[PDB]
């Protein structure tokens, strides 16, 4: 409070108490148009007393396990958090510092495409050399680039280069080195090259590990002479290296032609499917949460009873996902808690087929501007240039030696439309490659039942059908491919969150990971422990499918993935606040009238109801209950293959490593709910007041083709009833008018941000014309040939055959396309020959129904949750579903509305007691 | 302090030792209450936090 | 305290009428906020005495 500081308002009183009172009224009055409040400084002074100890105190304490007890399924660690008096510990700052060794398995490509000769054409060959015995029957094809301007008819100019052949001198990188190739003479140039003796001659992805520090892929180089039909004339030399055993094709696969074409055709080489095997969002599935058989244990010393009890019907991971997404936007990337949300490519899921950016005719010209590619026109290779006679208007003088090139026509070029070429490459690799297995076929060397359908090389060696999706697939419609509307979009190499999460571990599969995992159990997520000695043990998963997330969802255990935890230490930060006040703080927190209370953010009992493949309906009957504070219902359906056994130490039937929609918020099956009904008693419908347009059921969607009375809103098949339910729940205003609500777009799990209605038209088949020339059923035979796909004849001569795998070389001839019936234009099909396909996708939403009498949010403890007709009187509801029938077993992830709270009471030193209470479902059993 | 040294053939420190009273007195007033006060007369390490 | 390291060529002489050694016309990390060498800092120690 020095007067020198006070004069400049650095440690002075403050603006409100030193300015003239009239001035404060003036600046406030004229504060909306003439702001003067920034011209009078004010400084906020720190407490500077009774807030921090001078005692030598550790600011950040590392806790290392007393006991470990490693096992094959989990990795337990037992800590002992000693909090002295005057110390106050927040478990919000507690986390597990985990460092170990991570093997992400060979099924891990951190990059699309290949790294070896990426610019090489797929069906290229690296200077072939195929022989039976050295010097015996030999076949060889390659470019001979290097020149040495030899004087021929003798060995001296050639043998000099041959003596250099044995080294790296052939040097495949260097070529002719002459820019005008026209200037070189055929008899005074010399020929050099370097050929490879190997099996599987493919330039694309060809890798031969070096043996010396200067290129030198091989140590033995037998030289061969090049001579014309006569042996007298010396023409060139050849270097040959044996790559039969030294050659490999990492991150690439051979796509052979069909079995009838296996001979006299080597097919093409394609890079393996990119796969990212990084950790999951927020380190989900890394601690044994939600498991009552292998839970953690936090308890004090005086009170030996464990205060961390976990139920198999709660969801710790998903609750954190919802809590964090409401706390902040999910597009923020926080690498500490590995906070990278699972996000697909919006251009890939809802495939807005807008054709392609049709531009001017674009060509690829010669390296020079002179040539005769497809040399139509007169030869002009033997012409003679004569000087003109301006008086006689004719030739007068012949030029002595006119060395002229002088070809005919424009620059020889090959035409490409990149905007269409890249469009099909985008469609057929970011969309086609992720089709379901039922729309794929083997590659003429692969056989089913040899490996499980959840392995990496199974997914690589099954090319999708080329007509189920292509450039013509609903050419003008923003339409998510209905063939993959039920395919997990987060299992995609464009999943930027997982893409970031995998690259935080490195580009190799041998990762010495060091990570920090937050505590997520709601009772101890933000617990503020007072003085005392606490022991807090927790067990960590070792399942590669659980702890690691693939971008393909393959079985990581079957792909050799594994993890070893070396050190798992517990970090805690302690405020160095004055012991005279922290004991006061801990004493006003030991007082029972003011003790910590924590709720699970999800607030939902979690029940998974099996729905088999062919089934389309599900009945959820429940025993008699009081529903004393129920919040409502939330439900989506999750594939059983993507959902682990609940409360399982180690799930053996779980052979999937993509995005577990149960654990995280990666919901993608909010569609495929036709309708649902609620009956609290055997026959008492919950709405039961003619609230809805269909009072006895929650008709989520109805087909617009069969629609007669309407009941479809937002230009899709969702119903008026269901649309009102969602907007009323999330946004609290439907009776004042439907509107968009930008205040909740950040939430990443609300309705409007991801409710995507789409519409296409499609030709009406089963008509005299309109033959539906696209086959969706593969022949599921060993050969990589699908003749049923050869009826589309689009891009006929410019793409690979439709029966062939897509990534094979093009062949055919230009031919009028026949398949895509023009739905628009002046040559369009008849208006009676078209249909409508109103549809909607809604990802990451998890449909909610509030247990509120007007469906509008009016408090966490809803309108009817305290209505003493349910609270006082027992009821046993039955919930009836009908769903779009899928082809694989799925659950129906039904989330009720529960008030799962904890009252943490710490009456004495190191006496810790937690009381758990859940209002509708207090017993927490299997329902 | 200005030093003059014979030039050696490798990097060497000059181990300088001042004269300090780096003393500690231990206060143990009650059971399991251990407190120490460190004080070093020329070169103290009190940061007044 | 607040600290980063800036290249000498990318910083003019402080309070200089005309810096003749300044032969750089890119982003002056000293003038604007174009700091890019906040890394290359290994540690730091502060001793009031």
């Amino acid at each position: 409070a020095t007067p020198r500081l006070q004069y400049f308002h650095i440690a002075g009183p403050g603006t409100r108490e030193y300015l003239s009172e009239d001035l404060q009224q003036f600046i406030s009055a004229t504060g909306s148009y003439f702001d003067l409040k920034n011209k009078f400084r004010q400084t906020v002074v720190a407490p500077t007393r009774n807030v921090t100890t001078e005692k030598a105190q550790r600011l950040q304490i590392r806790f290392y396990p007393i006991q470990t007890d490693d096992t094959s399924t989990g990795y337990r660690v037992r800590y002992n958090i000693n909090v002295g008096d005057g110390w106050v510990l927040d478990m919000g700052s507690t986390y597990f510092d985990i460092k170990g060794i991570l093997d992400r398995g060979p099924s891990f490509k951190p990059y699309c495409g290949t790294a070896y000769n990426p610019l090489a054409p797929k069906e290229s060959m690296f200077n072939n050399w195929s022989e039976t015995a050295p010097g015996q029957n030999v076949s060889a094809s390659g470019q001979l680039s290097n020149v040495y301007t030899n004087t021929s008819t003798t060995k001296d100019t050639t043998a000099a280069q041959v003596t250099k052949i044995s080294g790296v001198f052939p040097n495949p990188n260097q070529g002719p080195g002459i820019n005008p190739l026209r200037q070189v003479e055929n008899a005074n140039t010399g020929v050099l090259g370097r050929f490879a003796k190997s099996q599987y001659n493919y330039a694309y992805g060809a890798y031969v590990k070096p043996v010396a520090a200067d290129g030198s892929q091989s140590l033995t180089q037998t030289p061969y002479w090049i001579m014309n039909n006569a042996g007298t004339e010396y023409l060139g030399a050849v270097a040959v290296e044996d790559y039969t055993n030294s050659l490999s094709y990492p991150d690439t696969m051979i796509v052979p032609p069909p079995e009838d074409y296996d001979d006299y055709n080597i097919g093409t080489t394609r890079a393996l499917r990119p796969n990212y095997i990084g950790f999951r969002d927020n380190f989900i599935n890394l601690l044994y949460h939600d498991s009552g058989v292998c839970s953690g244990t936090l308890n004090s010393e005086r009170s030996g009873m464990n205060v961390v009890v976990e139920l198999p019907d709660r969801n710790t991971e998903l609750s954190y996902q919802y809590m964090l997404a409401d706390m902040m936007s999910r597009h923020h990337y926080f690498a500490l808690w590995n906070q990278a949300v699972d996000q697909y490519d919006p251009e890939v899921r809802v495939f807005s087929n807008d054709g392609y950016e049709e531009g001017a005719p674009s060509y690829a010209f010669n390296p020079e501007a002179v040539g005769a590619g497809e040399g139509y026109g007169p030869d002009l290779s033997q012409i003679k240039l004569y000087t003109n006679n301006t008086a006689a208007n004719d030739k007068n003088t012949a030029v002595t030696n006119a060395t002229t090139n002088f070809y005919f026509g424009t620059v020889p070029s090959y035409e490409i439309d990149i905007s269409a070429t890249q469009r099909r490459n985008f469609i057929m690799a970011n969309i086609a490659e992720y089709l379901p297995d039922r729309y794929k076929f083997s590659i003429s060397g692969f056989d089913a039942t040899s490996v499980a359908p959840t392995t990496y090389e199974y997914m690589n060696k099954r090319v999708p059908l080329t007509n189920v999706v292509d450039m013509f697939t609903n050419v003008g419609a923003r339409w998510s491919i209905d063939q993959m509307d039920n395919v997990n979009p987060f299992n995609h190499h464009r999943n930027w969150g997982l893409k970031y999460r995998s690259q935080l571990l490195g580009n190799s599969r041998y990762v010495n990971f060091h990570i920090q995992v937050p505590q997520k159990f709601f009772a101890i997520k933000n617990l503020l422990l007072l003085s005392g000695s606490y022991t807090y043990e927790w067990v960590l998963r070792k399942d590669p499918n659980m702890i690691l997330q693939s971008s393909l969802g393959n079985d990581l255990r079957a792909d050799g993935a594994s993890i070893i935890y070396n050190e798992v230490n517990l970090m805690a930060n302690f405020m160095p606040m004055d012991h005279n006040t922290s004991n006061q703080l801990e004493l006003m927190l030991r007082n029972a009238t003011n003790d910590q209370t924590f709720v699970d953010y999800l607030g939902a009992k979690n029940a998974l109801y099996s729905v088999p493949a062919g089934s389309t309906a599900l009945t959820i009957n429940i025993p008699a209950r009081t529903w004393e504070g129920m919040r409502g219902w939330s439900f989506t359906r999750i594939k059983a293959a993507e959902t682990p056994q609940l409360g399982a130490q180690y799930d053996v039937n779980f052979k999937y490593s993509g995005s577990i929609a149960y654990s995280d918020g990666g919901f993608y099956l909010s569609h495929t709910f036709r309708n649902m009904s609620i009956l609290f008693d055997t026959s008492i419908n919950w709405p039961g007041n003619d609230r809805l347009l269909t009072p006895n059921m929650f008709e989520i969607k109805r087909s617009v083709a069969l629609d007669t009375e309407g009941f479809t809103m937002s230009q899709c098949d969702i119903t008026k009833d269901w649309y009102l339910i969602q907007m009323a729940t999330n946004y609290n205003f439907v009776y004042n008018g439907y509107r968009f609500w930008p205040d909740r777009q950040y939430f990443h799990y609300d309705f409007l941000r991801n409710f995507d209605p789409m519409t296409r038209q499609g030709p009406n088949f089963a008509l005299p014309g309109l033959f539906d020339l696209v086959s969706y059923t593969p022949t599921t035979d060993n050969s990589g040939e699908q003749p049923s796909q050869e009826a589309v004849r689009n891009n006929s001569g410019f793409i690979a055959p439709r029966s062939w795998p897509v990534w094979s070389a093009h062949q055919g001839e230009s031919w009028p396309a026949n398949w895509p019936y023009p739905l628009c234009g002046q040559q369009a099909i008849q208006p009676g020959q078209v249909l409508s396909y109103k549809k909607f996708l809604c990802d990451n939403y998890l449909w909610t129904i509030p247990f509120s009498s007007d469906f509008m949010y009016m408090g966490e403890l809803t309108d009817l949750g305290q209505n003493p007709m349910y609270t006082n009187n027992s009821h046993s509801m039955v919930i009836n579903f009908e769903l779009d029938p899928m082809d694989d077993p799925t659950y129906v992830y039904m989330l009720y509305g529960v008030f799962d709270t904890v009252r943490v009471n710490q009456p004495e030193r190191n006496v810790l007691a937690m009381a758990y209470f859940r209002t509708p479902f207090a017993t927490g059993n299997a329902v």
